[PDB]
């Protein structure tokens, strides 16, 4: 292709406005909930959500990476993990405002496509089906990036679609998958919350008939969580409905992008006959936070996709990261290239057939490919991270099998 398009994908910033270095490591960050921060530094701690400096450094690397981009995807989760009573609607909005404002200042001429996360509401997870203060606040804040039609829908349901200014036959569809997330009590027993399904189909139909391609953008991913058994993030009923819709329109959709897990994964959606037809990419978080009882977390991550500007086919992805430990040891923001996807795995591109082939390779007995994959899953938080057979089976099946029957069968 005569030119290469690029867009950034950042997700799960989870600013902790509370963060500051002090002698009492239980007081460094409210997001540790009273636990002693492990070894805190100017760029964060594994027991804390992101300090502002960490977030700023990610956007600063972007600015100075010497990579040109046509837009940016931003899949939500801006407030920190503190208990619900410590937060409020007002504080949540300020955090979102702050992130938005911070991006708009540093990238005054970049279109950015946001999606809401499950923490982008007070109380977390309970995102509603009708307009709400938050939905109207993000609409106001995101006007510079979106048209009136998208701003309307955003106010009513927290979802929208929008054509890309530099590639107006590419349409981004930004879903509120939070509506389908297990803990969301507001949508229980609703068949089509906020009408998203009907609006999604109708939008995908329009696209298909207007010679458009679509990138789907959302917070909670479809499918099975790669580190557990028979657990989908979304309630199964909505996972299955989205799957079938994505299969009906696998032609128009040229890629899907998700966050929420804070891990680096892929999924391959196959059509009803077992043929792979859509590639899905879960990007890891900027925040490094974990629970005290977890052995692993992710290092902070930022990524860059390459696409063919004629048909919007995905050509590659570049995953960048911050070695948290190193950065705090030196007090310097060293963002680095973790991998280039086609290089580390030797596949031609990011089309479904290529990713499917890669996943098949992971099922090799003692696959080195899968081992790599597993390290990158945690954005390289520990090299020595090994994996047992059961976990591998959970990972493999989740990559290749998104609906109930297939996954069990696997
Ligand atoms: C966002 O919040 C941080 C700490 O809460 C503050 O230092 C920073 O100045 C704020 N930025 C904007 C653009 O409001
Ligand atoms: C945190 O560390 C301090 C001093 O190192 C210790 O005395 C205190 O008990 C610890 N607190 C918790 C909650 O682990
Ligand atoms: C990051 O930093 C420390 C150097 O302080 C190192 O021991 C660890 O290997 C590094 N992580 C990676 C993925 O190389
Ligand atoms: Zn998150
Ligand atoms: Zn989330």
């Amino acid at each position: 292709p005569p030119a290469i398009g690029q867009f950034w994908h950042v997700t799960d910033l989870h600013l902790d406005p509370t963060y500051h270095i002090t002698d009492d490591h239980t007081k460094v960050c409210a997001s540790s909930k009273g636990a002693n921060a492990s070894n805190p530094g100017p760029f964060g701690d594994v027991l804390c959500d992101s300090p502002y400096q960490l977030i700023l450094s990610a956007f600063d690397f972007i600015k100075n990476s010497g990579q040109e981009a046509s837009f940016m995807i931003w899949t939500g989760d801006s407030p920190p993990h503190v208990p619900v009573p410590e937060l409020s609607t007002d504080t949540v909005i300020n955090v979102i405002t702050n992130m938005t404002t911070t991006i708009q200042s540093l990238f005054p001429n970049l279109q950015v496509f946001p999606a809401l996360g499950n923490h982008d509401y007070w109380p977390q997870d309970q995102l509603p089906v009708v307009t709400s203060k938050v939905y109207n606040a993000v609409a106001n804040l995101w006007k510079p990036w979106l048209d009136e039609e998208a701003i309307s829908t955003l106010r009513k349901g927290g979802f929208y679609s929008q054509k890309v200014t530099t590639n107006p036959n590419l349409r981004i569809i930004s879903l509120n998958t939070n509506l389908y997330y297990g803990p969301n009590i507001m949508t229980l027993n609703k068949t089509d919350p906020a009408n998203q399904f009907e609006w999604l189909e109708s939008t995908l139909n329009n696209s298909q008939q207007n010679k458009e391609k679509v990138y789907i953008i959302a917070h909670v991913p479809v499918g099975y969580l790669p580190s557990s058994q028979n657990i989908t993030a979304m309630r199964e009923y909505y996972n299955e409905k989205l799957i079938d819709i994505f299969q009906k329109y696998s032609d128009v959709i040229a890629g899907q992008f998700y966050g929420h897990t804070h891990r680096d994964s892929i999924m391959v959606l196959s059509d009803k006959k077992g043929s792979p037809v859509n590639s899905l990419f879960v990007a890891p978080a900027v925040t490094p936070v974990k629970s005290v009882l977890e052995k692993q977390t992710n290092n902070p991550g930022i990524r860059l996709f390459q696409y063919d500007p004629r048909d919007y086919k995905l050509l590659d992805m570049l995953q960048y990261y911050l070695n948290l430990t190193e950065a705090n040891l030196k007090g310097e923001s060293i963002w680095k290239l973790e991998y280039i996807l086609t290089q580390t795995y030797d596949i031609e591109d990011l089309q479904p057939e290529s990713l499917y082939g890669l996943a098949k390779q992971f099922t090799i007995l003692d696959s080195k490919q899968f081992i790599k994959y597993y390290n990158y899953f945690f954005v390289s938080y520990d090299s020595s991270v090994t994996c047992d057979k059961t976990c591998k089976a959970f990972q493999i099946c989740a990559i290749m099998n998104l609906d109930n029957i297939s996954y069990a069968d696997c």
